[PDB]
């Protein structure tokens, strides 16, 4: 139910294939901030999730750094997937920027991203 | 390689072993001693591999999908940080732990919290 | 619409969040929870920035419940970080933390997190 | 009220947070920043769990910021949320969210994370 071409509330492209081992590969595009063209992904996900209405939990990172740009800067998404007829990815995630030991303080946004197909 | 290729410790008595490729993969295996888990979980992530000359860290991510050959917590974590190079390398980080639940219960679904690995010990 | 801060706010969860935004940058009122070890109104208090920009900008705010009344005590906090969007309708969009008071064996998982998005237009 | 949360409090970026706890549940005091977009001193105010468990575990808290004083104004606000533990090493334990006011299109870049640990004893240094 996971692999296919998912698109957000801010105009994301995730393009995602779930192995059947626990894998996720696959390509991000963003649509703001610090990044142009497509970025490489890897994550994990639950291969064999609970069966009482329960969502299935996962995982990914982007490393924002391609052939055109490099952001120095990461983001990792936690959330889960929601099978029906109208199918989701709900998740909050983590962008951590590298800084200075004296600008860590301030290294890390937190949002929240929801997925349709 | 050096640098993030090794053996990591954390404040939990956790054990991170890993491998960072020249492609900017990240590879190994995760055993947390808090929790519904019991020994090895495999991990995937991304680091930046041309990171600036300026002093900065590296910045970095992983998962953890905690599904292996003993047991099933229906549940991921996801680790965003940096790595800090030198005589006192360490990776600081923070993380996203969210538990597969009913969409009545979503709003109770994920934790966080902050943690820090050493190559000693 | 009515515009301003001050009134009673309702968010995705049936929360009902009533507040009064003094002069001087004070928040006050009262939280109602539909969800979790809760029942009736608890006490708030918190800030907002009372000179905000003008360029388009949104009111940034914050406030913080803890979870002791006359009827239930949950040995809980959460405090909701955000911001009065001021756009073609009320509303304030937040993100949350709730912290439950543990022993320290169990510290690593004293901490939810999520998102709340409030408006005087019941959703 | 008069001890415990109540108490001069220090951080690891060098804060310094100084709050009275009332019999009420209330929080009240002043908080001052050594990084960041910030001068002098900020009023503050929260709430905590006044009849905790007597179990051994912590005590629940939380506290808001909003960063505008006498002397500038960074149209932002920071919340703490966190747990005081009792003892001879008393700590405060939290975690918070910063957010800044945007525009709506920029409002996904708006909160900061990060976590600050408080003790009672000001830290050595340097002159
Ligand atoms: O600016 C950077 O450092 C890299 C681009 C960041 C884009 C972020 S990732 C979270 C959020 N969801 C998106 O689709 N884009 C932003
Ligand atoms: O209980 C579960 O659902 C799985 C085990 C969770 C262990 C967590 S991951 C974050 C933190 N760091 C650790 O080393 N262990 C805990
Ligand atoms: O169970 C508890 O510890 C106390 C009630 C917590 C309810 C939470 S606060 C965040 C979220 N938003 C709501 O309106 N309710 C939940
Ligand atoms: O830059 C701003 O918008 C206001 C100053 C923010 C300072 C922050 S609050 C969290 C952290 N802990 C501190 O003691 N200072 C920083």
């Amino acid at each position: 139910g996971i692999t296919g071409t998912w698109y957000n509330q801010l105009g994301a492209t995730f393009i995602v294939t779930a192995g059947a081992d626990g894998a996720l590969t696959g390509t991000y595009e963003s649509a703001v901030g610090n990044a142009e063209s497509r970025y490489v992904l890897t994550g994990r996900y639950d291969s064999a999730p609970a069966t009482d209405g329960s969502g299935t939990a996962l995982g990914w990172t982007v490393a924002w750094k391609n052939n055109y740009r490099n952001a120095h800067s990461a983001t990792t998404w936690s959330g889960q997937y929601v099978g029906g007829a109208e199918a989701r990815i709900n998740t909050q995630w983590l962008l951590t920027s590298g800084t200075t030991e004296a600008n860590a303080w301030k290294s890390t946004l937190v949002g929240h991203d929801t997925f349709t197909k």
